Parts: structure tokens; C-alpha cells; sequence
């Protein structure tokens, strides 16, 4: 955006300031140069002096700006602490964005570190609420407290993180239950919002996943995931029954989004399973260079042997699913 | 549109799996060559039955992929049958893209044959329903078939469907003209407004339509079209300004412009089918030159070509000189 | 739309050209296989059949490039009688049409009675107080003075360009007298407005400014930019006392990059002079008889560098308040 392009241009502005300056240094030990040859000429010397004030004029300029942005800053994290407080999503979620903002103009400093923790509680805010989209966006805030620092906050951000998956997991259940509930009733409208809302879970537990990279949340995700099929075959069959035509529409798109969250669930898993073997072939490939086998070392290769076997396992497992999932059109019909 | 966004993820997704076969398949052929030089290292015999029993998953989840996804298709391909049957446009609309977006993923196979027949329903469909861009688009979809397999019984279909649509668009031109004198006796320029709007967008679909084809006589079809069209902009520009519309009139001399922008696309594509003939035309007697003997059977198509070629350009400055007809009533 | 066709135009007639030299390197062809074998009549005929063709594509041409002048010569008579037309919406199709014809065909005269039909627009342009649309008459004029710098024409687009400044400054101040009037009666949109106005008011100017190059210019867009963050610090606590408080706080934020805009400009210019100060001194430091009056000329490049960058100092200064202000 308008204020996106500013932020890059502060970012930029600052590195062209050091680029002129350099400009300036690199003309300035030209004239240097220049005075080795006729070094008794005053002229010259009075030349470099002009620039030079030109040199240290600049880095005031520099430190009045480094002070206003760090000033700027500490006026951005206010408004997101207290943003953070408001219970109202929007609120909370723009607590984030100006947090992480703060952040990406400057991290590694401590001006940065009340911005990673003013985060914090906003994930835990809007792990609270039950949006599975909120509860997505708070782990890829916590994710991204933990991705930039194992540290602390990680670890209170992996809390927030597990707090989400078993919040996503709680969503997922009571969803369930009012998608089943409204069976028996027979309102369709409610089920496929009831639908909608589980596929949003299987999304977020997917998209939490990745971040931290847990094939058994992977694997949860991959459970929430497969049931919504079920759950969406079972939807289609009320708007067969009651002569529904449009909601009939909305099972067959539900179908295909589920077969893209778990495929997307696959092709994360397989990335892993990819990286993992290239750990074993240097790892191996240090093996039979290795002057004498290290147990350490060579137990380590085996768990990457055996992990392999579990990662390639998760991955015939989910197959079947994922072709589960495509049975329910020919049948129901 | 993220159903279509997957399906490069799916095709792609399975050469990664292929990758890591080669990958694991490779490993274990260090594997055994650590084997090979002390062939009674148990462990080294350990580690190798976990890979190839890894391998065997792995092969197995393609399989089962690969054929779960031809059951998918099957689906897509089948559901698509029942949209044609449909009478209604967006629906069908709808369908072609899944029949279309099946083509894609598995070319050249028979479900892609089932597809390609379903297309063309669809397709034929079209060429019945009025609205000047359907009827393009219509043609769009259909000569996609033409360009998977020519000279087949399809391509004789597309080719006929093509032919239809160029003929319907036609006829709701005619319409417009009828409806126009009836809007020149009841003075309402607003009619003639979308009457000469829907005629405008006749000639800029049946350009298009020309296009694909790629015909010059059908583009000349379009172009004579297309040239009335100019004529008839000033036939309204004349009764707007006086009937009490002339901000309305404001679109007419505007419309006036769209009429030199089909124009100038219309010869932009002439052109480029003469550049191109031209230059077979060059390689083929390049051919000619250096070959031992002239053999009549080339020179036959290679002077066929300056013929066509000929006929092209000729076809060229009858349109130019139109364009200028249209620009000279400004 | 009409994005293409102008760029598909021109294509067309380069195409065509490009056609013409096929067909005679064809010619070509049979030119020296005729070279080579008197004999065969058969040359002669394809040569005077890819003969035949070339005068008609070259016709074909002469018919186009006629009847493109003509459209040119309409829309420029149609682009004058809707400059002419006070709505604002005509002035810019006017302009947006006028400068088709001088992008369609720089340097001609029908392309330089346009660009004369285009200032006439833009002083109309010029006279009405938004502050989007005075920029638009500055864009455009300026455009003028680079086709045909330093002639009579380029005086009108200096002297046009500077007319706006002097209009534009008062529907700034416009805003602030209509502020001080919405914060009595306390109607938030209605105050926010005249921030956004005023706010307004400094991108345009600086770009104004920024266009015609003069740190001068700026310097006047540098004092208007301080003080549009103390009034949009007023609308906030006006709004206080939720659609229009949010919105203050961007203003401030727009400010700031505005005053960004301003320092970016600065500084461009001011590290290009001293490229061309440092390849000028080199020039200097190699030639054994130095010329006085080209040292001169660097003197003042480093001298106006010095003050050009006091400038950002000034203006560095005063984009600090701001941000306190906004404390």
C-alpha cells in the first residue's frame, strides 16, 4: 500500500543516506588523493574542508532521524499494547500487524523485544476466541515470535501455539457437535456453516502445523481433515433429501477444498521427508570418510532412517484418506 | 480459480515424489555399495531392508495417487455431462472450464477424448444462446479442441461449431438493424444506443472468432461487418444530436472509436498471418535453391503460397482502405 | 482500452515496414538466383509477383499513415473544443486525448498544435482550487516543457506551472480557515476532510515542486508539510471528543511519508550533482592546462550540494517534530 511502500522507502531513505555519504567519502579521499600531488596548494584543502562539513552536517541528519523512527517506534508499540487489551478481533489483529511492522523496520533490539512481547499476549487474546482464521492468525504470530528467536517467548509462544491446537480442537468438537445436532433437526444452512467451520479448523491445524512442523500436528490436522469428508458427504445427502439444489453446490465445493487442505497436509509432509534423507546422505557421506563409525553420530543416522520410515508411514496413511475423500461422489448419487 | 491454482500443485506434487524415489533409490545404491566392499557388515544388511521396504510405501502411495486421481477426474468428467444438459449459460460456462481444466491434467488420454466430446455439448450450446460474447466464447472453448487433435472428427465439429457461431453472431446483427429502424421511426436514441452497442460487440466477437480460425476470408466477413458498423455510428451520431439525447450521443461518436480499434485489430492479425506465409514462402524456395532438382511438388505450395499471400494483402488494403472510410466519416 | 490500441498502433506501422523488407529480401532471393541463371523464366514471375505485392503493401501504407493524420487531425480539433469546456472531467479527456496525439507522433507540427491546444487546458486546469486535479495541470504542462524546453512554450508551462503554486497555497489555507470553522461546530467528517485536503494540498505541491525540480519549490512544500500534522493532531482529539479518530492518526501517517517524498527528492538530486561534481573534478584532476570558469561551475555544484543538503538538515528538523507532535 501507500504506507507498505513508506515503510520499505524508511528502510530504503536510511541505506540511501549511508549510500550519498559514501558519495561523498569516496569524492572527499579523491580531493584527498589530490593533495598528495601538490600538497602545499591550500585551495584544495579548503575544498575538502566545505565537503567535509557537507559529511558531518549528513550525519546529523542521520541521528535526527534514527531518533525520530526509534521515536516512532516506541509511539507504534504504545498503540499496539494497548490495542492489545481490546478484546475485539480487529482490534487485537491490528495490535499484531503494527507490532510485527515495528519489528521489520528494525529487529535485533530492545526496542523490538517490548514489540516480540507485546505480541505475545495478543495471540493468547485471540487464541481465546474460536475464529479458526484468529486462532490461524495467532500461530502465525506466535510461529513468528519463535521462527525470529527456542528462546523463552518461543516457548511461551509454543503455549499459545498447543492452547491453539487444542483450541482449534475444541472448535472442531463443538462444531461437530451442531453439524450432528442439526442432522436430526434437518436444517441444511446450518450444516454447511457447521461444514464450512470444521474445514476452517482442518486449515488452521494444517497451517499450524507447518509452522512448527510437527508431523503428529500434521497428523491431528490430517484426522480433523479426513472426518470433514465424511461430514461433507453426509451434508450433501439433507440437500439431496429436502430438494436443496444450491446447498448441494456448496458439499461439492467443500469436497474439493478438504482435497486441496490435504493434499496441501501431503505435499508439507513430503517436503520433510525430502530434507530429512539429505541430513542422512551428509551424514552418511561423513560415515564411510569417517576414520573410525561414531555410535552418536551413527545412531543419529539411524533415527533418520526410522523417522523416514514414520514420515513415508504418515504418508501411505493419509493416501488412502485422501482417496476416501473421492469415493463419496459416486455413492451418495 | 484455487481449484485450478492445485491442479499444477497436484501434477507437480507427484514429480517431487518421483524426485524422492531417485533420491531414496540412489541412496540405497551407496548403500549397497558400502555392502559391496564388506560384504558381512550385518549392519550395513539392516539398514538396506528399511529402505527398500520404504521404497515399496512410496511406490505403493503413487499407485494409489495416481489411480485416485483418474477416479477423481472421472467425477469432474461426469458431473461436466450433466451441466451441458443444462440450459443454463453460466453453468455451462462452468462446465466447459472443467472439462477444460481436465485436458490440462492428463492430455491425450481417453477421459481427455470423454472430455473433448463434452467440451464441444457445451461448446454447441453456446452457438443457440444470443448474447454476442457468449457466442465468442463459445468459439473460444471450441477451437481449443481443434488445437488438441486436428483433422479429427472433432476438429470437423469445432469447425463446424465455429462456423455457427460466426453464423449466429450474424443474425443478432441483423437483429440490431431491425430494431434500429424501428428505433430511427419511434426516435430513441437510447435503443439504438445498445442496438448499435450489441452490433459493435458482433464485429469485435466475430473478429475473435476470426482469429482463432484464423481464416481471412471469415476475417473479412468480420471486417465488412465491422465497416457497416462505422456507417451506422454515424447513422445514430445523425438522429441522436437532434432526438434529445446527446449526452447519450457522446457514447455514439465514442463507439465510433471502437469500431477503429476492431479494425486496427483485424489487420494487425492479417498482417501477421501474411508475415508468416511469407516467410514459409522464403524457406521453401531456400529449400529450392539449394536443392538438386526442383521438385514440382514444393514449388506447387511454395508458389500456392505467394498466391495466398497475394490474396491476403489484397484482402489487406480493401480493409485499410475501409478503415479509412470509417476514420473519413469523422 | 485505449492503453492498447495506442501501443498496438504503433506496432501496426512498424510491423508493416517490417513486412515491406521480408517481401524484398524475398526479392533478394530471387534477385541473385536470377543472378545466377538468366535462364529460368520462371524467377521473373515470382519475382514479379512478389513485385506486384510490394507496391500494394507500399500503397497500403500511404493509405494508413493518410488516414491515421486524419483521426489525429480530428481528435485534435475535438481535444481544443472540450478544452475549451469548463467541467473538469472535459479538461482532463481533453488532455488525456491531447497527449495521445503528441505520444502518437512527437515532433510533428499537427503533434505541436496539440501540445499547444494541451497548455491552454491546463491553465483552465489550473484555476480551480481541488488540489488533485492542480497537480494534473502541472503534470501535464510540465510534460510540454521537456518536449520543447527553453522556447516560447516552455515559459507558459514555467509560468502555468507557478500559477497553480500560488492557487494551490490558498486551498490549503482554504482548509484551515475551514477547519477552525469545523471544530466549533464539531462535525468529524467534516474537519477530517479539510486535513486530507490540506494533506493533499503538500503531495501535490511537492510533486509540483518535485516535477520542476527547484529545491526553492520544496523549501515553500517544506513549511505547508510541518504544519498539517499539528492540525491533523487536532482532528484526532476533535473526533475524541472512532471512524474519525483512526483516520487522524493515518493522516499523521501520511504526513510523515509525504515529508519522506520531500527527502527522497532532496537527496536524488543532491547525490546526482555530486556524480557529476566527483566526473567533473576528474575531469579537472587529468587536464594538465585547467579551465578557471569550469572550476567555477564545480564550486558551486559542491556549494549548492552544502546547501541542498542544509535543506534535509531543515527539513529533517521539522519531520522530527512531527513525530513528537504526535506523541
Amino acid at each position: 500500500g501507500d504506507r507498505s511502500d513508506h515503510a520499505k522507502k524508511l528502510k530504503t531513505f536510511l541505506e540511501n543516506l549511508r549510500r550519498h555519504l559514501d558519495r561523498l567519502d569516496k569524492h572527499i579521499k579523491q580531493l584527498r588523493d589530490i593533495l598528495s600531488e601538490n600538497p602545499e596548494d591550500e585551495r584544495v584543502k579548503d575544498v575538502i574542508d566545505l565537503s567535509e562539513r557537507s559529511v558531518r552536517i549528513v550525519k546529523t541528519v542521520i541521528k535526527i532521524f534514527e531518533d525520530s523512527v526509534r521515536k516512532l517506534l516506541k509511539q507504534i508499540n504504545k498503540e499496539a499494547e494497548e490495542l492489545a487489551k481490546s478484546p475485539d478481533p480487529e482490534d487485537l489483529k491490528r495490535a499484531v500487524e503494527l507490532a510485527e511492522a515495528v519489528v521489520r523496520a528494525d529487529p535485533g533490539s530492545n526496542l523490538s523485544k517490548k514489540a516480540l512481547e507485546i505480541i505475545l499476549r495478543a495471540a493468547a487474546e485471540l487464541a481465546k476466541l474460536p475464529d479458526p482464521d484468529a486462532l490461524a492468525a495467532a500461530a502465525r504470530a506466535a510461529s513468528k515470535v519463535q521462527q525470529e528467536q527456542g528462546s523463552n517467548l518461543a516457548k511461551a509462544a509454543q503455549e499459545i501455539m498447543r492452547q491453539a491446537s487444542r483450541a482449534a480442537e475444541e472448535a472442531a468438537r463443538r462444531a461437530k457437535e451442531t453439524l450432528e445436532k442439526a442432522e436430526k433437526d434437518g436444517d441444511p444452512e446450518t450444516a454447511l456453516k457447521a461444514v464450512e467451520t470444521v474445514v476452517k479448523v482442518a486449515r488452521a491445524l494444517n497451517q499450524i502445523a507447518t509452522m512448527a512442523g510437527s508431523e503428529e500436528a500434521q497428523e491431528r490436522a490430517a484426522r480433523v481433515a479426513s472426518e470433514a469428508a465424511r461430514l461433507a458427504e453426509r451434508v450433501l445427502e439433507l440437500a439431496e433429501k429436502q430438494g436443496d439444489p444450491e446447498v448441494a453446490r456448496r458439499a461439492r465445493e467443500l469436497q474439493e477444498k478438504v482435497l486441496d487442505i490435504l493434499l496441501d497436509i501431503l505435499e508439507q509432509i513430503l517436503q520433510t521427508a525430502t530434507k530429512i534423507i539429505d541430513d542422512a546422505n551428509k551424514l552418511l557421506e561423513k560415515l564411510r570418510r569417517s576414520e573410525r563409525k561414531d555410535p552418536k553420530v551413527v545412531e543419529t543416522y539411524v533415527e533418520l532412517l526410522k523417522r523416514h520410515e514414520r514420515l513415508v508411514k504418515q504418508l501411505l496413511e493419509i493416501a488412502k484418506a485422501h482417496a476416501e475423500a473421492v469415493e463419496g461422489g459416486s455413492l451418495e448419487h
